[PDB]
């Protein structure tokens, strides 16, 4: 009840602060202004919105406020566009690291700032289409009361959101990271190579923390759908899963500060 609201507010504040610090650090320092950091600040902007908007939206869904069907769908499905945007950003970082390690010579030619920003724009406009899919159609609406179970079809969340828009990119980026580390093993000039591995491990960890926090919620949703006969998951368990999913937005500034020395130095300069 009140504990859920307090923890959601704390998570929102921490995520907003950390990701604003990350964006300010990237913008302030020319050394950090790489291509991978463009995807990093895209994911940081996704986390910022998760903190500013998605968490209050989840609180409102918890309170069960009444509103119009379209507004209710926007409230319920806003988190999905940000989660998909984060998926696309992590996939972009994985592909960028694969290009940087497997073919370092042609990395500059293949990977350019204009291409990076274009790819970010395409990923952000595709994520909104995927996450807001229940808004246009594929809806279970029939002032409708707001419940994520009611106004959002489980099948869209259990098939389209999870098996296709989440699991497939997650498996692709898993394969990409395993290929990255296999190529790093084959390639072993030594100081430059260990920086790429240290940079690949930094990226591989935030990608893991994402799958660690978001998949519990999706597995609970699948158990709700694939086994209707079994009792619905506990409400406290549901709130805990939501809290775990929203806590992923908080973690990765800490990972950046802990692993990357440049990020820590520019954070200290800002702080
Ligand atoms: C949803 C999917 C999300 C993405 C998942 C990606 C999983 C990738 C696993 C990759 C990983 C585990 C550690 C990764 C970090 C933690 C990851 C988990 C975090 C959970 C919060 C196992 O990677 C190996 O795992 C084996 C199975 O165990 C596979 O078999 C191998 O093919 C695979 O490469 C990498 O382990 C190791 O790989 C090697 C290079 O190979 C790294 O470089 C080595 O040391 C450098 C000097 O330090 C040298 O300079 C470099 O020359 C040398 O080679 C190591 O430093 C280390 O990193
Ligand atoms: N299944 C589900 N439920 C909720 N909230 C409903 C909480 C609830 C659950 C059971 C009940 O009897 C009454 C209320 N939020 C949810 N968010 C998500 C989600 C976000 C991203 C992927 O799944 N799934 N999800």
């Amino acid at each position: 009840s009140s504990v859920y609201i307090t923890v959601e507010l704390a998570i929102a504040v921490l995520a907003i602060l950390g990701n604003v610090l990350v964006c300010w650090a990237v913008w302030l320092n020319s050394n950090l202004q790489n291509v991978t950091n463009y995807f990093v600040v895209s994911l940081a902007a996704a986390d910022i919105l998760v903190g500013v908007l998605a968490i209050p939206f989840a609180i409102t869904i918890s309170t069960g406020f009444c509103a119009a069907c379209h507004g209710c769908l926007f409230i319920a499905c806003f988190v999905l566009v940000l989660a998909q945007s984060s998926i696309f950003s992590l996939l972009a970082i994985a592909i960028d690291r694969y290009i940087a390690i497997a073919i370092p010579l042609r990395y500059n030619g293949l990977v350019t700032g204009t291409r990076a920003a274009g790819i970010i724009a395409i990923c952000w406009v595709l994520s909104f289409a995927i996450g807001l899919t229940p808004m246009l159609g594929w809806n279970n609406c029939g002032q409708v009361a707001c419940l994520f179970e009611d106004v959002v079809p489980m099948n869209y969340m259990v098939y389209f959101n999870f098996f296709a828009c989440v699991l497939v990119p997650l498996l692709l980026m898993l394969g990409v990271y395993l290929r990255i580390f296999a190529a790093a093993r084959r390639q072993l000039a030594r100081s430059t190579l260990q920086k790429e591995v240290h940079a690949a491990k930094s990226a591989a960890i935030i990608a893991g923390l994402f799958a660690l926090c978001w998949l519990p919620l999706h597995i609970i949703n699948c158990f709700t759908f694939f086994c209707p006969d079994c009792s619905h998951a506990p409400l406290w368990l549901m709130y805990l899963a939501i809290v775990l999913a929203h806590t992923n937005s908080v973690v990765n500034p800490f990972i950046y500060a802990y692993r990357i020395r440049e990020f820590r130095q520019t954070f200290r300069k800002i702080i």
